[PDB]
């Protein structure tokens, strides 16, 4: 079924073109990080032990020029394997089959083209506006650490062989597109994070340089 | 179709078969993988650069109830893991092929590294399967590790002497050495040859 795949991918490449200011993806990822942090914070006000796997409550963003990666890590509630499968799996299933079904369903619901274009700019899915592949590493108090991966067509999830390295929380890793290389520039990231971190009740940091030789460390953005 | 497939499956399993032959099938597969790369090395001088040995190593992990069968053969790329790993399970029911692993395993995890790709991890319970790049990086050098999460019934397959005799039984005509991680002489561990 390679033919339909060329149609599916092309349809996406075009919808993305409608978004000249894709920066919205960073706002949505920060918003999800914030919700996950509020959830574990609320739970901690009832059960102090709930923070046992990792005592801090933060969002840490880092750029990886070499691998062409953008990492967004929060120490929030995290997701179990089933959650990765149900909460992200279905949302990231925009392949030939899924895309067409939702399309004809779009005719049924009578949704407008605007309402279609709009779905590409909100929530977790907005990550694809700038990424070819998205990798999610998560650790929830009720499960072992897992890795989920998707290219917006298929998705797979397996137990992280490195074991529990997060303690608790989630890392969203974005494999950026060539045209999104901008989101690898230290100053662009700092500007956008500072822009969307104003109403989050948790410290958000960006890995940056300071200044002996030059040193790199977490710089507070809000 | 789903009707005949199920009928045959119930039937096939009705006849007796020693589940032990699952190892036979894996060793068989390791031997082939090693043949494929060994031959290639006769034409590509640097073919074995990733791992300078041609072996089959078997390790027991009672703790996690795991059984590991690692070969330094040709390996599989992401694409091959998906393509090379249905009528398959049915064949496995008879006790032949990769799927025979499920005769003693609830889950099968396959870690593989091929010269033309990065290390990937494949996992399945026979119903569904997933595959992703190994976050640990290229740890195998080249080759494949079949990780079996054994069923309660197959708990005995984690006894040194059991696996040793089992491997010793199916290694007589393999063109490559096969080892089993064992102890022996003040409580020391290392690889012990079998064939
Ligand atoms: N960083 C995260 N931590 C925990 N859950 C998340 C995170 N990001 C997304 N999710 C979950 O996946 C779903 C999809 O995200 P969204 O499309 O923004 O609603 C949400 O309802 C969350 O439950
Ligand atoms: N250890 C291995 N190394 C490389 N390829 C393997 C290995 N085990 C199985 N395969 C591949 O997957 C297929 C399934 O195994 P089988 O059912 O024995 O045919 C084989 O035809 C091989 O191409
Ligand atoms: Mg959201
Ligand atoms: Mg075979």
């Amino acid at each position: 079924f390679a033919f339909q795949a060329e149609v599916n991918r092309m349809m996406k490449l075009i919808i993305n073109s409608l978004y000249k200011n894709k920066e919205i993806f960073l706002r949505e990822l920060i918003s999800n990080a914030s919700d996950a942090l509020d959830k574990i914070r609320l739970i901690s006000l009832t059960d102090e032990n709930a923070l046992a796997g990792n005592e801090e409550l933060t969002v840490k963003i880092k750029c990886d020029k070499e691998k062409n990666l953008l990492h967004v890590t929060d120490t929030g509630v995290g997701m179990t394997r089933e959650e990765l499968v149900k909460n992200l799996g279905t949302i990231a299933k925009s392949g030939t089959s899924e895309f067409l079904n939702k399309m004809t369903e779009a005719q049924e619901d009578g949704q407008s083209t605007s309402e279609l274009i709009g779905q590409f700019g909100v929530g977790f899915y907005s990550a694809f506006l700038v990424a070819d592949k998205v990798i999610v590493t998560s650790k929830h108090n009720n499960d072992t650490q897992h890795i989920w991966e998707s290219d917006s067509n298929e998705f797979s999830v397996i137990a992280d062989p490195r074991g529990n390295t997060l303690g608790r929380g989630t890392t969203i890793t974005l494999v950026l597109k060539e045209e999104a290389s901008d989101y690898l520039e230290l100053d662009t990231i700092k500007n956008l994070v500072k822009k969307y971190s104003q109403f989050i009740n948790f410290p958000i940091y960006v890995w940056s340089s300071k200044t002996g030789k030059t040193v790199w460390d977490w710089e507070l953005m809000n």
